[PDB]
């Protein structure tokens, strides 16, 4: 049996990035849907259910992404509840490479910190995104104080308030408009992750190399000029002085392995479920090797 | 050459179903437009008739489908009108399963009947949709007398009028709003058909097994609860009584068997023609066996 | 790796035609997004040059298409300008088959005239769609003198206008709304192509083989009646007199060649870029053979 990837988007249409991954992680063929909603997507799952039985349902599996991350979840949920019994197959949820690029980063900062971040303080610059809620989440459930940060209160306390909703968790929010208030809000902390949108700088050098309780920096933006100054993409743990960098690319090169790992799951069962939870699992134990 | 399979579906987006089914059935790939109406449809021809030649015409076919069955006939036929000469590909309807369902279910059911069922009666719940317009149309062509029922009077009209236009029978269309209608239309009937929206019943217990004049029902809906109440979905001809019930997995393993060798057949020729008439006479030949 | 090739159309989807051909071509995989536009681009393409690195980078590329050649030319420049470094996929531009079969039919009619054309008088009607501009283009690149004419001044202003900015050349534009006007814009010319819409007469017998200056006549329209009167569409240098005609299927087949040759070539490098300039000369090659 063919194994047949459902992309199921909620941007306009399917990201072409989750398209190649998915390809490279096992799938045979890739269909993909934009303008997915919780309504919309029952009668695609149904098209999941209803084709194959037995040995074959393992060869059809969903993938939800996008840039929304509430959204995602949504539609991640009304997946799941349409299923019922036997008719069910494997699930992923990964919208703008939140899940698998916050459990690399995660795993590896939390790896370089020494196994626990409990106690300490972690701060999302730009942490609205998928990526950035992600990331607290993750940083929230080892144990760190989290603060995700934007340009606007309300927008950083919608995504907040998501994040505790769905981890149970107490992230908090602050607002950060300009680069002044982001060099205010990482004093004080151990953790920065800039978690911003490609191809801008959010913290610039000076505002963490003279900030002696700033451990490790970690920046998800590839595209230059990168979200950290003073810091190469390529960094996976890199020493500047008595701290430590994670770049773009050595997070990615983790990600990307996890989420062609990801693929290859989801057609080894029918009942796989993939998000935040599991993925981070297997970051975990992928980082250790 | 690639058997390429252009799936032109008059719904928003293209059905996953018909996806699955099409790469089972034999399509080696599967591209997928939605939006198709019969203005713009020609174009998405020009493509299949001027791209290759000779023995790898056949390599490529064109599939119809969506919700709503008189759409899907208006595109079909512009389909059709776009080829001339030798510049066609063999194409296939099937809108929301309506060919190959209706026609599973009507070939068992007049299996099951001994062969003929001229001059008796049948009745279709929710005959509105793709499936119940079909059934109502093999019905007709075997000579039985058929009711199609909806909740309002004209839109079964409208269903049944658009079956006599384009089969040259006589089906009669009845509103039944409500349970109690419904109950009253299958009284003096032979044969009902239930063909609902997913999920919903239609046809109570209590409706159709004190009806002496009922000989076999058959439930398209394969979610429960399931458009007749007192049958199992995988019931294939089942006692109850002096009656026989068809469940939607019954009719279903036939449905999705014959789908799948018609996608085959697609591309063994540059000139099928794969609707009501064509499938239904390969479903009673499969019935056989 | 699998080939997987990013089809970006900038009509409402993605044309049919170009799918078949690149899979003959040599793609393994294509998905293809419509609506396409050079700010949404961007992040299409970034899909491309983070997902895979080294001897994989050229296992993806990119496809521009479209009915409207300056769109089509706008969304190129907008996936050229997002590459960067090492960052980059091979990519080829064909809005309607424009390039591919402008560089088949000005390279037959070329080769056809002696190997040159420069000095002499070209007229392409209805020349104001891809086709006819691409056409346009490369006959002032051969150093003919143009003229692009439509139905209404304007429009054939702006196709030649958008033809001289980014050709560099100075092909003019006149207004021929009807049969007599078009019957007297081939007067004294050379060579005359017909670029006009699909199923469509625009040069009649009597337009043509009258006038003395007419040497080569070439029309690209393949559906019946063909765009030239008096010629058959297989024509590929057929005689008429003293003037030689090239039909829309003598013209398609190198087309059709040189489209599928150029798919090939994406999956080669990860630095191709395929437009007029390549595209037409590897046409004059072809043509050679
Ligand atoms: C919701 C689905 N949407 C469709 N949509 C389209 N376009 N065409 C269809 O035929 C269907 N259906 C076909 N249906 C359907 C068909 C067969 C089976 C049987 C199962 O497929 C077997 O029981 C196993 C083998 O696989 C179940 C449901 C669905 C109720 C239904
Ligand atoms: C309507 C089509 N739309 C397109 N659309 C796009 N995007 N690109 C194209 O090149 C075309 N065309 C290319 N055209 C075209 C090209 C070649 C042949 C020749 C045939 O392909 C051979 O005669 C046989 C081999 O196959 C015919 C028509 C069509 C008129 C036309
Ligand atoms: C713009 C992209 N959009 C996405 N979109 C989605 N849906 N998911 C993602 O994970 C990403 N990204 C992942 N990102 C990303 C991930 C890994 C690498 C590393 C490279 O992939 C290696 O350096 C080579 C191996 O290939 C670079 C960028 C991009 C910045 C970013
Ligand atoms: N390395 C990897 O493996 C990998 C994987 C996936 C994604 N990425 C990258 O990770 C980053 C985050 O991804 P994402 O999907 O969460 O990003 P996103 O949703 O595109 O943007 C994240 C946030 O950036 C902020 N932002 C936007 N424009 C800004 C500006 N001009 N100044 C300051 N802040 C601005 C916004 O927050 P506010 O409006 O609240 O201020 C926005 O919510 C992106 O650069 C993405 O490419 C990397
Ligand atoms: N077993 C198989 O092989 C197979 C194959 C294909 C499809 N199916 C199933 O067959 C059934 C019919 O398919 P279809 O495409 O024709 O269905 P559909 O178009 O989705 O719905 C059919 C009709 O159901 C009626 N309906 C909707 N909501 C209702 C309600 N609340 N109460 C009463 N009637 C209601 C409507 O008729 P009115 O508005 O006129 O009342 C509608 O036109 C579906 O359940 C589908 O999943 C089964
Ligand atoms: N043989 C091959 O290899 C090949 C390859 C690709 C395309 N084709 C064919 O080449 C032709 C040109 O392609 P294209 O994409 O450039 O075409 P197009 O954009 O669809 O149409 C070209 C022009 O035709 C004119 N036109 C439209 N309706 C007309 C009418 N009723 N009377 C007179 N003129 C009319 C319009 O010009 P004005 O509005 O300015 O008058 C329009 O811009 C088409 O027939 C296409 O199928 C052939
Ligand atoms: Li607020
Ligand atoms: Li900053
Ligand atoms: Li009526
Ligand atoms: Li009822
Ligand atoms: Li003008
Ligand atoms: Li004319």
């Amino acid at each position: 049996s063919k194994k047949l990837l459902f992309q199921f988007d909620t941007d306009a249409t399917p990201s072409v990035f989750d398209v190649v991954v998915g390809y490279d992680g096992g799938a045979d063929h890739i269909t993909g849907y934009g303008n997915v909603t919780p309504d919309n997507v029952g009668a695609y799952v149904d098209g999941t259910i209803y084709t194959r039985g037995g040995k074959e349902k393992q060869s059809t599996a969903i993938f939800v992404g996008g840039g929304d991350m509430a959204a995602g979840e949504r539609v991640f949920e009304a997946v799941k509840k349409r299923f019922f019994g036997p008719f069910r197959v494997s699930c992923m949820l990964d919208s703008n490479g939140s899940n698998t690029t916050a459990a690399a980063g995660v795993a590896l900062v939390v790896k370089a910190a020494g196994g626990s971040v409990k106690g300490k303080k972690a701060v999302v610059l730009a942490g609205t995104g998928p990526v950035g809620m992600r990331s607290a989440a993750l940083l929230a459930g080892e144990g760190a104080e989290v603060v995700l940060c934007g340009r606007k209160l309300d927008k950083a306390q919608a995504a907040a308030d998501s994040v505790n909703k769905r981890f149970k968790v107490n992230v908090t929010a602050a607002e950060t408009a300009d680069d002044a208030s982001r060099a205010e809000a990482v004093k004080g902390a151990h953790f920065v992750f800039t978690a911003g949108a490609i191809g801008l700088e959010l913290l610039p050098q000076a505002a963490w190399q003279n900030e002696s309780s700033i451990e490790i920096v970690a920046d998800y933006n590839a595209q230059p000029p990168l979200g950290i100054g003073g810091i190469d993409a390529t960094d996976k743990g890199k020493e500047y002085g008595g701290k430590r960098a994670f770049g773009a690319l050595g997070i990615g090169g983790l990600k990307l392995k996890l989420h062609r790992a990801c693929i290859a799951k989801l057609f080894e069962s029918s009942e796989g479920v993939f998000d935040a939870e599991e993925i981070y699992k297997l970051a975990k134990e992928m980082a250790v090797d």
